[PDB]
RNA sequence: GGUCUGGGCGCAGCGCAAGCUGACGGUACAGGCC
């Protein structure tokens, strides 16, 4: 793994939190 | 309407050296499919 993978993929993580959270 | 991956840039912080990191930027950028 890298920085970039982990910002991108924990971008995602937050993110998709983000619509059930928000949801 | 949805899902999956991640690469590099800036700034900041720590150190005899070397070396890493930030639910930060970035809700950014790129590509594919149903």
């Amino acid at each position: 793994d890298t920085r970039q993978a982990r910002r991108n993929r924990r971008r995602r993580w937050r993110e998709r939190q983000r619509a059930a959270a928000a949801r």
